[PDB]
């Protein structure tokens, strides 16, 4: 059925593994070094004067597929506010996420907030904590601090009756080598599964598509499997 919450509010938390980390850049690719046994990725997504998501994520390879399952937990929103009310614009501003190394659980950490356009004008901030910590014993790529520019166009599949959301992502690393980037050169199939909760509203996404890092581009349709 309908989600419960608005679709661009759960982009973020629907593979970074597939950015586009240019030459000079690819020893600060943490996200592909951790493959294919991958990483968890949590995060808490504080939406200002509401709500925040909880997120926590494996990602991994599972066969030739790269999978994303997701468990999401939603508290303290406003029946009435920006998100469960639906106020929010179907699209997706770019974003800098910034990424630091944490030595001390062998992974990475993430910040970043996200704009989300309300349809009277006003913005709807998302602010995004993020860290991961790869699954594997193996060695992995800590990076010096940079971040991820992202682009990302949203539509509508026509011939499509349930609620569903159609994503174009391109993403490339800046502002500054492993086994686990082979598993990268070409494209690769994806999932992606989410079972959610906010306010007791509970919903499950799943998405299908492709990711090709080599331009660091993406392409899924997200269904909801309610």
């Amino acid at each position: 059925g309908k989600l419960p919450v608005p679709w661009p509010t759960l982009v973020t938390t629907l593979v970074q593994c597939f950015s586009r980390y240019p030459d000079h850049m690819k020893r600060h690719d943490f996200f592909k070094s951790a493959m294919p046994e991958g990483y968890v990725q949590e995060r808490t997504i504080s939406f200002k004067d509401d709500g925040k998501y909880k997120t926590r994520a494996v990602v991994k390879f599972e066969g030739d597929t790269l999978v994303n399952r997701i468990e999401l937990k939603g508290t303290d929103f406003k029946e009435d506010g920006n998100i469960l009310g639906h106020k929010l614009e179907y699209n997706f501003n770019s974003d800098n996420v910034y990424i630091t190394a944490d030595k001390q659980k062998n992974g990475i950490k993430a910040n970043f907030t996200v704009r989300h356009n309300v349809e009277d004008g006003s913005v709807q901030l998302a602010d995004h904590y993020q860290q991961n910590t790869p699954i594997g014993d193996g060695p992995v790529l800590l990076p010096d601090n940079h971040y991820l520019s992202t682009q990302t166009v949203l539509s509508k599949d026509p011939n499509e009756k349930r609620d569903h959301m159609v994503l174009l992502e391109f993403v490339t690393a800046a502002g500054i080598a492993s086994q686990g980037e082979e598993l990268f050169t070409g494209v690769v199939p994806i999932l992606v599964e989410l079972d959610g909760d906010v306010n007791g509203h509970k919903f499950s996404v799943r998405g299908e598509g492709e990711g090709d890092a080599t331009i660091g581009k993406l392409t899924l349709k997200f269904i909801s499997t309610t």
